[PDB]
């Protein structure tokens, strides 16, 4: 059995590699300011019917690309623990999709670090519950970001692994 694999790319995730993409969503299935940005303008249909609660996750194949809408938190609108559980869920949910699916490889960017960050530095809290969730698949991830201190804490982080 094949066990799951970590790399981090600094790029836009839209010019990924792999069969699927996870799409750092909000919850009523809006192309806003974010990652689905560019997730929109790469695959223009992926986003009818996306909505879904936060914490969840749900799947299209649209404009030849598998698309996994998962809704971290926003830490505006939670308290810290209540929030650490639905981040956990949220990747829960990747990973399920994924293993269902038979999906062998995704491009992940890392959820509630930005836009839902509640202005802070969410990087590590992120990744681990990544690891933790996508450690039940057998997939190729790629964590895909555009910081290049962060594209150092995460390769650091992968490499502790080892
Ligand atoms: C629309 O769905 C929109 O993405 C959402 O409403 C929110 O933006 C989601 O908020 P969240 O904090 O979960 O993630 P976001 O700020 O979108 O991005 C997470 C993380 O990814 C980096 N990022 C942003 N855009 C890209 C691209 N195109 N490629 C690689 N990495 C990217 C951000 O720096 C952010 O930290």
């Amino acid at each position: 059995m094949k066990a799951p694999s970590y790399r981090v790319r600094r790029a836009d995730i839209s010019g990924h590699g792999e069969e699927a993409v996870v799409n750092a969503a909000n919850a009523k299935g809006t192309v806003s300011d974010g990652v689905c940005r560019a997730v929109a303008k790469k695959w223009p249909s992926s986003f009818k019917g996306a909505a879904t609660p936060v914490g969840t996750a749900k799947m299209i194949r649209a404009d030849g690309m598998t698309v996994i809408h998962a809704v971290g938190p926003n830490f505006s609108t939670v308290t810290e623990a209540e929030g650490d559980r639905e981040l956990a869920a949220a990747y829960r949910a990747v990973a399920s999709i994924i293993s269902t699916n038979n999906i062998k490889s995704v491009a992940v960017p890392l959820l509630s670090t930005g836009t839902f960050s509640g202005g802070k530095d969410r990087v590590m809290q992120s990744l681990n519950h990544l690891f933790t969730a996508l450690d039940a698949t057998d997939a190729d991830v790629v964590i895909y970001c555009r910081d290049k201190n962060w594209e150092k804490k995460i390769q650091e982080a992968i490499d502790r692994r080892t």
